[PDB]
């Protein structure tokens, strides 16, 4: 029964993050439960208060949690944040692992306008995926909040609007699944990486799976990645899913994604299907 000092008591393991796992805990004070993520203060490299302060500058934006402390306790440091509702992994697997289109989009309009949001804030996120995606809970079970900025990275300086300079030979960083092309080549990531691994998010919605899926693990990844042509990955599915993805692909590194026409894209696609714009999601309809 381990104790984050006087507060909180920490429960077990609910998730996995970029640098270590999260904790369901209750706050003694509130008779309430939360998320915990420890950190050795002895860690070599420590990152919870500069994630936190991310979190923090975020703080009232739609979709962005909210950080209820950080702090030095003991030997860690901790974070603690409101607890949120499932995953849109987690939500995938409950759907037998395909979204109706009409999920798919709802989801697309708040995930790009998450996505605007934080590189509204001079950030980019570097690991869009669907882990990376909570629902709300309550009154917020229909709102769709982004998570985790532990491989977040400020693309451009906050007064100057300064953008970060173009370089290769880098790492790659986030997951390979959805990481852009660029990303595959060695190019810092830049706005325009954001949206395309999202785009490759939403397909794997449509398809279940993607292509390079299920196959020196890079370096394989990377080539069906780049030998799937935009057209072939997306057949059978709206041309908005292509069109999405080929945008995304000819931005430069340092251009501003037009976020409004690609919601568009998918709001004017919604009106041709009849859906009704009432977020009753796919995981809404089971019983
Ligand atoms: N049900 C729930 N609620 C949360 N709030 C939550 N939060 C995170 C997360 C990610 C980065 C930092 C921190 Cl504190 C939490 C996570 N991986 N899983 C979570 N699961
Ligand atoms: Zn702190």
């Amino acid at each position: 029964e381990l104790r984050v000092g006087n507060r909180y008591r920490l429960g077990r393991k609910i998730g996995s993050g970029s640098f270590g796992d999260i904790y369901l805990g209750t706050d003694i004070a509130a008779g309430e439960e939360v998320a915990i993520k420890l950190e050795c203060v002895k860690t070599k490299h420590p990152q919870l208060h500069i994630e936190s302060k991310i979190y923090k500058m975020m703080q009232g934006g739609v979709g962005i949690p909210t950080i209820r402390w950080c702090g030095a306790e003991g030997d860690y440091n901790v974070m603690v944040m409101e607890l949120l509702g499932p995953s849109l992994e987690d939500l995938f697997n409950f759907c037998s692992r395909k979204f109706s289109l009409k999920t798919v989009l709802l989801l697309a309009d708040q995930m790009i306008s998450r996505i605007e949001y934080i590189h509204s804030k001079n950030f980019i996120h570097r690991d869009v995926k669907p882990d990376n995606f909570l629902m709300g809970l309550g009154k917020k079970g229909n709102l769709v909040y982004i998570i985790d900025f532990g491989l977040a990275k400020k693309y451009r300086d906050a007064r100057t609007h300064q953008h970060i300079p173009y370089r290769e030979n880098k790492n790659l960083t986030g997951t390979a699944r959805y990481a852009s092309i660029n990303t595959h080549l060695g190019i810092e990531q830049s706005r325009r990486d954001d949206l395309e691994s999202l785009g490759y998010v939403l397909m794997y919605f449509n398809l279940g799976s993607l292509p390079w899926q299920g196959l020196q693990k890079y370096e394989r990844i990377s080539e069906k990645k780049m030998s799937t042509p935009i057209e072939v990955l997306c057949k059978g599915y709206p041309s908005e899913f292509a069109t999405y993805l080929n945008f995304c692909r000819s931005l430069r590194f340092d251009d501003k994604p037009d976020y409004s026409y690609l919601r568009q894209l998918f709001r004017n696609l919604f009106h041709r299907q009849g859906f009704s714009y009432d977020y009753v999601f796919d995981w809404n309809m089971l019983k």
